[PDB]
């Protein structure tokens, strides 16, 4: 149980007046999934000045050299964009099911027509037969039942269920790739949370690769979560676990799931073919609500411009989506096959920015700030209440930064907490942290030397806000490392 | 200049169980568009059960004769459902932009081809050639604008312009058929409000057949509303007028429309074709929060469950909007292509039932009922403070109904405003009544007979309750006609 | 515990415009010690002009045939005012300790001397030698210990302890009269909650006199309470308890002493000699608190305006004193020894009228209703919701009366419970309801004849509000008997 | 115009169990009356202990030299208690009204007495006759008139009107001494603001002994307050103006004489005397609503525990009075003849930190400072921002105090206004400063050398925090001198 969402203001003004400020300016994250259709270095700088600042690398598909080669490209494009640090997040294959690898890499599949289901996965299908990853098929599937694929895009019914095959009835048309994802009913999947699959992709491409986040595919306890901990051991002790919830387990555990996580993605594709569509968005606001709580940042994924893989533009359905789920308080909205695979992926990712900063402009942070201090429980800490202290100045004096001085990030995840009107300024001389801190909302990073002085951190800070429009002269900002203080900018 | 969204009590008991409750029991209405998908009685027999409140007819597209045909066949497939008191709706053609007819009815646009747009409305046109209704296009287009078709769901690149015919190129892959709405960039369409077409609609159809409600397209203004109510004179004079607010104008007007309407349709396919589409939320939710304040009833419309035109299942974002819509404080939810063309249009009413039920159980409605007493001002009538004490005596104890004895449907529309969580059963002798009161959030009629007894009313319409399973013996009912009574169910 | 006291609005024209209003116009009720120096039909008289709602009859001064006197002069005074409905309460002596009589009916002791106190009850003393009730006393005491007398007013300190008698030094100067009650500092009383002559003073003259209410003095548990309620038996069944909070034993007790009661007196002083006086005031707004959520009326008593004893005004202290006991929700204020034994009866009970008017103008009822209601948790009856109904329906409409038609006086304890802006016209055909009623805030009560029907009733109650000047023609009353109707005065 | 009280928490562990604490803890500050009862530097040096915190020296009263002996006897008692410093109060003559001289020093008036009221100010009065300082008198009032003398302890019927003197009938028995206060009703004083005597007064005392408030007897304009300014001249700038309301000019001009002035004392007494009685609360509580608004200190003075100037312990009504002023917002309470005159000053003072003490600790210090924040409109000063900032820290750690590092005083102030729970221990080189702060509600100053650095000052600070116990090992504590640090004490 939790009660929900952030007050708004909205005016004819901003309904009127365009929004010209920068997409790189606002205080929702973007996570961006990588794939053929942003591979080139060209097109990642595109999405960062678009608004990107997460990179998604599903382990789902293609294959570690691939994921390696996009990696690369995805560091030369920082090297023409030197004031975005972005972070890298490894999205495991976990225990799933998948369809197969197809002969024209493309199948339209139609409404009424009969659909084999093999399970020798080598098979390269057709429209009229397809592998699926998962070899207890025929044995977990019985006539009648409704077979989900692609987030649920491609309905079949069972017709008949064989030795090594079942025979299904396309209720759909739909046109689908390899390896799409696969959802069987009241199916009890009899595989491990991590599989020596699994295990290659975190040892062998997150920890030499330096990503800062696993994105856990499947997660039903607190207990995964600490063994994937254990799995990354002293080399990868940087490395935050992002559990996704995607099962009924993950909804069950998520009290404790959330507890030994560094944060949450709400993978609603796969829990929304596990549970009803109607029982999702229930979901995402409990979900939501619990994190913003914690103080833990979360990413809403999946679906939220789905009409962007083929459309330059998105339904009116898409954009209630992501300003909803900034006014629910989500740190992060994802992009899957819109930047992977879709024909737009610039557009999706500029336009998810504007819906980003059109939602952002309405909430009444006044009123957001009172609710948050009113759900937790005093005393706190005295870090906790300097990061607290600088949120209420910041907004009483209309300050255009908070400035926090962190190794860890500790002080700027405590000072996001509080959902501040203005921007963080997150000052670290750690790599780890600049690139983990990105999964919060409204922090941007700095990354500075390691043994510089405090005043003289905080001016090239400030510098780098004047040079970056963040801050004007007049302006004051509030400085946190126990103190803080208000600096006139000069 | 608004502040809103409800409150959401989630429990892991919602998400998990099954919500078995019959799909007609739901307060938030739905408002079906009618076409070829539900032409037969059988179907729409299936989309009563499945929660259609009020039935759509668009004169931009069919005819008086398939029109004519549809709304027999909603009459007879009242007569075979009894206890299902339909609203009609006309909705005009209005100073609408239209792309032409089509040889083959429908064509593959195809993502990077040219399309010539012709002035010609009689040419029946192809892939490569569409009609437009609009003579002046082009001479009101320019090389480089971006002419958006089908709630912008294809764009068109002007490449250049001459004297009879535009060429552009086709920016996004895809299937159009006939009549498909146009917005041209920046351009101030030269139309009437109330053309000639419009005239015979409202005066040959709605008058004739019995239309409850004229949802009146591309509004700017109350002097329109003034316009379309003399236009409706005494023979008219029980017919509603909806304006729908889809372009600039109908926005800035916002409130003078409002005060002159019978309540608003949100047309966000329009709106979003012509203001950016991540305006369109801000537009939503402020017209909502108006309205809820007047207490005039909202239909929120267009591209709610679109995905469904193609699946039998939505998108993640789709069940959002929906929730979302009736979060806000939306009386409708309505459902265009989903049920017109689409080839899903009884799994699209089911589903949008269930995800209104599933919203609906998440509001605090005693919260709820403070914040629009505290939003109002002190003194008010003594009709509106008795229906406001039914609403928060029925939730004081918990009561299963508000009976509501009116002839106009007044008293019924007052409580309707004070949004209870139990079902206004509204009770009246006026056909016209009893089908215009479908619009309002929770309201449910009985067309009673006779105006005998105060209390032989009340006693069957419990006994009609009970037997629609809406009131169980040991319930307590609320009963308002100036007084206020609770009844024990026996 | 709890958390306390209503919200006050003050203009400057209240503070400067004077306040005509009629004194008997006010919601808190007074009640008024009789004794010598209002015992004249002709004090009593101006007594009910000034304010006066209850009279107390103090059994631990005068004799039964005293007090048969005076309650037979309050029935000739209630004669000249036949608008005026009077409670009758008894006040027990209880387990109590009392000087004794003296020789001069006053004696005018002196600081810094001697004072020999002696336990022959029967011994008329003097400035030097008064008699104690205690026999025990020599006994309880020890040299140091600091008696004290008459509410605090006068201190002694033990010097020397002897069989039969004690010797004390006066420690500040007073001037006192007969069987003013006493402390014994650490000692607990070896008397009983009912004694003989408590037993008599109920059965003898509550009971066949007529007595409304039992102050019933020393109440330490909830089985005091119930040993009354069997003492009164059949013939006292509507004979109101009233436990006297005045010893650390009934502040501990208090909840389930509450429960028990028919209402409470905050009997300061005998409280404030056995707890330190800065304790009181704790005490005080804690016990408004609990039986403002209960329902239960409360009387705040005893040195309200002390000096009026002396003084045709009151101290600055006794002003806020009393406005203060009617903004934390006390239901009456009490006058002791200011109407019983003062030289100004009259203008002290005029002056408590004036500041109780003063403040009741100050409340905010709109957000006093909204505290309660918070307060007050779902589900209610049926009963007491429409009684809350009522309070908020004359709320938004500015009624002037609430008309409760009540035989045992439910309904109207329910009304008054949420306290509305506007009088309780309470209408029986029951003398004891018509007269118990009086100790609610804001209850005016009417007798009924018990054949007359429901028109009839409320058609002479509002006959006769605007004979009395409560409410006029186009006002609106709210009439309640379960519904909840609005009526206009015409 | 205002809306107030501070919400309380009472437990029945308040009401029982003993609060030993010292009586210098407290937050409200006593200013203290000195007269004849409390000449003696042993008595002074038991006020101290006792919790007095000003000392009051009315003007009105004595001869130039007993101030300056009862001055000097206070700088002699504040050398045996060095940890306290008090401030010092001149109180005005102003345009009063008094009764004269008597022969025998001290009158009883008796009830029904006929009394001549003479115009020779050099005559000394018995109970027949008494002098009045305005020669306007037999000129000013008329038969049946009430003329008010001692806060209206005496009240006085004119029986006949004549050229020297007038008749009047003496309405209660009354006991007075030298030089009472006087009204006359419905007349309009033709005396100055500030006459030749107050100039002496302000010029050769409170400059040249160093006093530190004025309180100026009946201000009726900021003109008033800025005439006063003028005088003190640039030798007086640091003396604080504190007008006194006490007349219906100082009401209806109230906003602006606060604006002028430096804190407000409420004069009960002779406020009490120009209004009906039971208009004083109504005063009270919006005066000290609008100060604390404002941020400026305010004094609720006169008839606080005025039976203490006979009795060891005070009425009911005196212990709600200084209970409900604290609860109001009061920054001081006074004592005027319960210490000048009375017989138990020490008692009194000793009563009145206990009530304080009490009071203070049902007090919701986290809903006073959101009702606060609430009240005032942002945006605000970095100074204030910075202030607010230290409280809301302060309370969400549970810190021991706040030092505010200050020379004018004015951080200290603005901490003041946010009213913590923790001490403001505030810090300053300047001796008026030290003794200014004094009027504001918990605050306590220790004085600290000018060359020397912050860090220095605020470690030395912490050792006498320490020593005084104020603080002590593993405590936080907030310094503030624009930045805010968080220092553990070690
Ligand atoms: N009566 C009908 N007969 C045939 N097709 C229809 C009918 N009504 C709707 N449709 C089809 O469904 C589609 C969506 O329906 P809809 O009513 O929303 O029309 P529209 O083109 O979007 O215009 P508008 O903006 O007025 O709603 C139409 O474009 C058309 O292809
Ligand atoms: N009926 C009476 N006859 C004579 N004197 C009375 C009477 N009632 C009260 N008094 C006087 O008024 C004073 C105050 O009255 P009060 O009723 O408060 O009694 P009390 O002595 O204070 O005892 P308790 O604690 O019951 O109030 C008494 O002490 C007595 O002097
Ligand atoms: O993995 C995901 O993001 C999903 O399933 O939605
Ligand atoms: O007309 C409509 O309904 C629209 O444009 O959304
Ligand atoms: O009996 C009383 O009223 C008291 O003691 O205060
Ligand atoms: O002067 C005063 O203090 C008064 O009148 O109260
Ligand atoms: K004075
Ligand atoms: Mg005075």
């Amino acid at each position: 149980g939790a009660s929900m969402q952030s007050a708004a203001n909205i005016t004819l003004r901003q309904i009127l007046e365009p929004n010209n400020v920068n997409l790189r300016s606002k205080k929702t994250h973007i996570v961006c999934t990588l794939g053929p259709a942003c591979k080139s270095v060209e097109t990642l700088v595109k999405l960062i000045d678009a608004g990107m600042d997460i990179c998604r690398f599903n382990f789902s598909h293609g294959s570690h050299e691939d994921h390696k080669e996009m990696f690369n490209n995805v560091l030369k494009a920082q090297e023409l964009r030197p004031n975005c640090l972005l972070g890298m997040l490894l999205d495991t294959k976990g225990p799933e099911i998948r369809t197969g690898f197809l002969k024209n890499k493309e199948v339209h599949l139609k409404e009424g027509s009969k659909l084999k289901l093999v399970t020798d996965y080598e098979f390269l299908g057709d429209e009229t037969c397809i592998a699926c990853s998962y070899k207890k098929l025929p044995q977990s599937v019985k006539p009648g039942n409704i077979i989900l694929i692609a987030d649920g895009s491609v309905s079949c019914k069972v017709l008949e269920t064989h030795e090594d095959h079942v025979i299904t009835e396309v209720l759909n048309s739909a046109v689908i790739g390899e390896r799409k994802n696969m959802n069987l009913p009241n199916v009890k999947v009899d595989l491990p949370i991590i599989s020596e699959k699994d295990k290659n992709d975190i040892l062998n491409f997150a920890i030499p690769m330096g990503c800062n986040f696993i994105a856990a595919s499947f997660i039903q306890s607190a207990d995964d979560v600490r063994l994937i901990r254990n799995l990354l051991g002293p080399r990868g002790r940087h490395i935050k676990i992002i559990p996704k919830i995607e099962n009924i387990e993950g909804i069950i555990h998520f009290d404790k799931i959330l507890a030994e996580s560094d944060g949450i993605m709400i993978a609603r594709g796969d829990l929304g073919m596990e549970i009803s569509p109607e029982k999702v968005f229930l979901a995402q606001k409990l979900m939501i609500s619990k994190c913003n709580l914690q103080g833990k940042p979360i990413i809403t994924a999946t679906q939220m411009l789905e009409s962007m893989t083929k459309n330059p533009r998105p339904t009116r359905a898409e954009v209630t989506d992501v300003a909803n789920a900034v006014l629910d308080g989500t740190d992060c909205v994802m992009l899957s096959g819109e930047t992977a695979g879709g024909k737009f992926p610039v557009e999706a990712v500029t336009i998810m920015s504007k819906i980003c900063l059109e939602a952002e402009a309405c909430i009444d942070y006044k009123l957001l700030y009172q609710s948050l201090v009113n759900a937790i429980e005093t005393p706190i800490s005295v870090q906790e209440a300097v990061a607290r202290s600088a949120v209420e100045t910041a907004e009483s004096i209309q300050a255009s930064l908070i400035i926090a001085l962190t190794e860890t990030g500790y002080t700027a995840r405590l000072i996001a907490k509080y959902k501040p009107s203005c921007t963080i300024l997150a000052l670290s001389a750690s790599d780890s942290t600049v690139k983990c801190l990105n999964v919060h909302r409204g922090v941007t990073c700095i990354k500075v030397g390691s043994f510089q002085g405090t005043d003289i951190v905080i001016r090239n800070a400030i510098e780098i806000a004047k040079q970056r429009n963040m801050a004007k002269v007049g302006d004051s900002v509030i400085a946190i490392h126990n103190l803080m203080k208000v600096v006139q900018i000069e």
